[PDB]
Formats: C-alpha cells, sequence, structure tokens
C-alpha cells in the first residue's frame, strides 16, 4: 500500500521504506507557478496554492469564493467540452491567457473525478522539432537513434546533461547514451538499481509522461485547503507537473550537484521502457512551450525504439 | 503482375493507360507543381545544376545568373548547415528544412534532401495549443473507431479541407474508409470499399518510404525541370522525395472525375507495412503552407503509434 503522507501524521520516508511513500498527494507544488483546484459543475474554486496571489494579482479570499466561470469566461466552456466528466486524468487541455497582472501564462487543465486542477504558469509569445524527427527516423540502429536524441535535446533546450536511460528486466538502469556540457563527469556506462527508480514512480512514470524538478532548493507551497473539500481527502497532484518533487528524490539530485532536472518517460508496449534524463547545474524553469517538443519527442522515440528493436529482433 | 516501371515519357516511354498501370514511372515525372520552385545542385561543390523553368520568378534571378552560381554563394548562411545536416551517403528521406527571407518573394521555406550526389532544394511560400490539445485526446480515444473519428476531425479543423477520410488497406491491398469528416452537403464514402488497383503496387512502395504528397490544383500544368535530365548523369532526376514533384496524369485525371480541386494525404506506417491513409479532399484548389503541412506529418507519426497501441488492445 502507502502510508499516509506527512501532513495526515503519516511517517517520515527514509531509505528502509522507499516503495510506500505517496508521491502524488505532497499537498503542494513547486514556486515557479500557481495551482487552483475547482468543482467539475460549478466552477467553483475549492484549494489554491498559497502564492496564488503573485501570479493571479487577485487579493487572496477573492479567489477562493469566485467561479471558473467569472474568473476565465472564454475559456469555461471549453474546459466543459475538453475534458467530459469520466475522461482519464491522462487528458489535459492547454490555453495561453493574455493576464492582465502578467503578460502571458500558460493554463493546463486536466479532471481527477469531480475535481478540475488547473495550472498557470509564465509563458510567452521553429523548425528543429521537425528537423529532429526526420535525423530520428534516419539513424540505422538504436545506439545511433540513441545518441541523436540526447544530443537533440541537448541542442533545443541547453540542459547541461541529457542521458537515454533504459530500464533493464528487473527495473536496473543503464545510460546508453549522454549528451553533456565538457567539464562534466561521464555517467556513459554505468547502472544502477531498480531500487532508484522506485515501483509506484515508474508506475505513475507510465502514465504521465513527462515531469521535473525547477530547483532542488526551492521550498515547496501548501494547498489550502491541504484536503480537497469534497471528499476531506488529499488532492490526486499526480497528473501536475508543478506538484512538489518528492523531497528524497531532491535530496539526491543536491548530493549530485544537480540544481534543476527533468525528464520523459519513453513507453513502449505498455511498458515503461526509459528515460530522456535531463540535469543542470542551476535552477532552471523550462517554459511550457518547450516542454512540449520534449513530449512530443518522448512520442516520437517510444515509435522509433519499437522499430529499431524490430530490426535487431 | 508486378512488372518493372517503363522509361518516362521524356525518353520516349510509352503513354499510361489502365492496361499498363503498374508501370508508369511516378518518381521521375521530370516536372513540379507550379505552386512552388526546384533547384538540384551538385552535393559536394554546391554548383546549381537543374531548376524548374519558373525558378525565376519565384527567386527574382535570371536563370543563367542562378546557374552560374554555387549555393555558397546563394545561400551563405544556409550551406553549411545543409552541408552537416545532410551528410554524404544519409538516406533519400531525411529533410532539412529552414525559413529565409527572400528580397523579392517575402518568407520562403526551403526543403533540402539528398539523393546520391544531389542535392534537391524545393522552395515555397509560407506564412496555438491546437496540436498539444489533440496529441492527448488521440491518446486518451477508447478503441480504435474512436481514434480514427478524432483523428479525422481534428485534420479538418486543422486544414479546412472539404472532406478528410482515414482509408485503410486491407491485406490484399484494397482499401475501405473507415471513418470521414466532411463538409455539409456532401455524399458520404464511409464503409465503402475500393479494388486494389486503385493505389497501384510502385506507388504503395512510395507511400512506405515518404509519408505525405499532394496535389494542391488537379488541373495545373507540370513546370519541367531545365533541364530535364541530371548533368552528372545524362539520366533521370529522382523526385520520389520532394512534395512539389509533379503529380501524375492518371491520377490527376480521376480526382477531377470526382471534383475534387485540391488533395493530400499522410502515411499511417505500422510495422514497417503501409497500414493505411489521412486522405484530404478540396472541390477547389488549395494550397496548404508548410508549417501547416508539419502539423499533419507530426499526426501521421502519433497515429501510427495510436494505431499499434489501440490494435494491441485487440486480439
Ligand atoms: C529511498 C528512495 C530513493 C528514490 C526515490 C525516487 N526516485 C524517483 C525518481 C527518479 N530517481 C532517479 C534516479 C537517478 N537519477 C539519475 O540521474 C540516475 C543515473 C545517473 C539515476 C539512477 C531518476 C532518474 C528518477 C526520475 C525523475 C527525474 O530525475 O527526472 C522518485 C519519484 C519523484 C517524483 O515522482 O516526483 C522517487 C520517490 N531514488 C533513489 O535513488 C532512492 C535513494
Ligand atoms: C491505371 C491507374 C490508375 C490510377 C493511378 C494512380 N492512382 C494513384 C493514387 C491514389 N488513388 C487513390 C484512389 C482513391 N481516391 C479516393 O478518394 C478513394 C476513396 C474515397 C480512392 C480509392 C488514392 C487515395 C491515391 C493516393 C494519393 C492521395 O491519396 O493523395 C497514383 C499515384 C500518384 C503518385 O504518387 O504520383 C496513380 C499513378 N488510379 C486508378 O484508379 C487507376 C485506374
Amino acid at each position: 500500500p502507502f502510508f499516509p503522507p506527512l501532513y495526515l501524521g503519516g511517517p517520515e520516508i527514509t531509505t528502509e521504506n522507499c516503495e510506500r511513500e505517496p508521491i502524488h498527494i505532497p499537498g503542494s507544488i513547486q514556486p515557479h507557478g500557481a495551482l487552483l483546484t475547482a468543482d467539475g459543475h460549478s466552477g467553483e474554486v475549492l484549494q489554491m496554492s498559497l502564492n496564488a496571489a503573485t501570479f493571479l494579482g487577485q487579493e487572496p479570499t477573492v479567489l477562493r469564493g469566485q467561479t471558473l466561470a467569472a474568473l476565465l469566461p472564454e475559456q469555461w466552456p471549453a474546459l466543459q467540452a475538453a475534458l467530459p466528466p469520466g475522461c482519464p486524468d491522462a487528458l489535459q487541455y492547454r490555453a495561453t491567457l493574455d493576464w492582465p497582472a502578467a503578460g502571458h501564462l500558460s493554463l493546463t487543465v486536466h479532471r481527477v473525478g469531480e475535481l478540475l486542477i488547473l495550472e498557470f504558469e509564465p509563458t510567452e509569445a521553429p523548425h528543429a522539432l521537425r528537423n529532429a524527427m526526420f535525423a530520428l527516423e534516419s539513424a540505422p540502429n538504436l545506439r545511433a537513434l540513441a545518441e541523436v536524441a540526447t544530443q537533440t535535446v541537448r541542442e533545443l533546450t541547453g540542459f547541461d546533461r541529457v542521458m537515454l536511460y533504459k530500464f533493464a528486466p528487473d527495473a536496473t538502469g543503464e545510460v546508453i547514451a549522454e549528451a553533456r556540457r565538457e567539464g562534466l563527469h561521464a555517467f556513459l556506462g554505468h547502472r544502477f538499481p531498480a531500487s532508484d527508480i522506485p515501483a509506484q514512480a515508474r508506475a505513475l512514470y507510465t502514465r504521465h509522461l513527462l515531469r521535473l524538478t525547477a530547483d532542488t532548493r526551492a521550498a515547496a507551497v501548501p494547498l489550502d485547503p491541504v484536503l480537497n473539500p469534497q471528499t476531506n481527502a488529499p488532492t490526486p497532484l499526480g497528473g501536475a507537473v508543478l506538484r512538489a518533487t518528492s523531497p528524497m528524490h531532491m535530496q539526491y539530485l543536491r548530493n549530485m550537484g544537480v540544481g534543476s532536472s527533468l525528464s520523459v518517460s519513453v513507453v513502449v508496449g505498455g511498458q515503461l521502457w526509459g528515460l530522456i534524463a535531463c540535469h543542470h547545474q542551476t535552477p532552471y524553469v523550462l517554459p511550457p512551450d518547450l516542454r512540449t517538443t520534449l513530449e512530443y519527442l518522448g512520442r516520437l522515440l517510444s515509435l522509433q525504439v519499437q522499430v529499431k528493436e524490430a530490426l535487431e529482433h
């Protein structure tokens, strides 16, 4: 099963119970964005991140009464149609708001049962993606495909190190390719145990395909209330990219000397084949539109991995 | 019966009938569609060899001036990028794309690929979260039918085409419209079935490698290359990888007979075989700009993946 989260007086995680930490219900988010939850029917704002006032420019109480209808007039009917009751928690809808306080915000919404989860992040506003797609397709074998993928991602993102991590049948890991800035250690060829990406983590990475930590020293921002009014239970955040990253897993990025990280899951035959793993030495908020490019690349790599593995077997 | 290609018309080959369907060399027509321009150049020196006859009017230069310069001089910023992206021995399927600001012609899209020692350069005029939203909707479709319907409707919304069908090949290469989105008033093709020779086998092989072709105007005359043969080889210039390459007159006649002014399709490729086709119709001529066509190319790949996934959920 899982332990209760901390804020419901559950045990503090260790290296003894690595498999039961509820990474999907931390009750908090990373501070480079803001999150609201809301009722599926009424559009009634039920929870907000204590930092919402910053991004939205709204007097705190104003929000926690109001309706999405009021708050987002153009958007609220689109949401209603895009995310019908009963849809999967994996389905997401995005829009760009030209919002008074903040030039442009990206809005990302998904639905978990009766709750809409809304994420707001700063945003903005060429051929590198098309060029990359053809490059991946003409790679002659899996090894070269891995090399092209890591190089392409590094060029698109500027990340200090981009690896292709591959899981063995027992969940043992292997960096099989790596693109990195001069003057970093080389993790190419190394392996790591199946514990280092635990079992509920690989389960969530199978369904929600891109997760990231923007600053390994930033404090999480609580949800208020912490419990969903609807249920008097924890809000599932597993499909939110803003959802707080396990302090366990941030402590290990710090011990490595990483200040910003990001992965895209590579899913083949319904299973987690491997990750596109990116490292930055300093804090780094990759904007939403560039993340989208990596999300596309994730799908394309998933296709090409199968194609390429089929021409060996 | 499968038989080798005839020589093209310009090398004294025969004209094409219902008898000799399978034997047109559809890849080497010696000509392009008039809404863009094409140059060929030597892959090592960058000497310009062939050009479409309309090139002066896209590129704003006399032929003899174009042909008298190397790509190093014509494309000083792109020439080194081309050479890195398209190394000798690379496959003909690999494409490099850039946008140019050309004085006389505005923003041009440049698409380049390499066939042996030849570079082929295509120039076309070029011009929010719809793709991301579509990607997730496709993935959440519960079964093959719902996927097919979401895919057709999405493509129609993105493009404005009068008719978008998903066309699926059977094992005998007969096909069948399994989903479609269509303009009000058009008659349905859904569930119809069409004989194998409707898409003959020399073109199904080509659609397994080069995943997007179109006819922008089914009455437009093709524009010859000049000279017609590659001076490197005194042989035909391979245009199977060029979206501009002129479209065969037997195909063009049939689209005309169906009342179509504009066509397009992306291939859906599963396990190395052509599974089907996102076919698009418009009643009037219609040019879809290169950046919009890129969205369809990306959807072609997504759909190939999702078709595998939906079919595996099915035994
Ligand atoms: C006692 C718990 C441990 C633990 C937990 C844990 N790990 C993740 C996710 C990841 N762990 C990774 C480990 C590596 N990072 C590397 O750079 C390398 C190799 C060079 C390895 C083996 C990786 C890559 C991930 C994926 C996430 C990412 O970095 O982008 C989680 C899940 C966190 C979340 O879902 O928010 C958890 C709880 N990992 C351990 O190694 C032990 C100490
Ligand atoms: C003697 C040869 C004949 C022939 C020539 C020919 N046809 C193609 C390609 C296509 N034919 C298609 C037929 C259909 N169009 C539809 O709308 C439907 C159903 C609703 C069918 C069955 C299709 C879809 C294609 C593919 C092209 C596209 O979709 O855009 C070619 C190859 C063209 C080229 O690569 O240059 C040729 C030479 N067509 C015949 O019917 C026979 C008599």
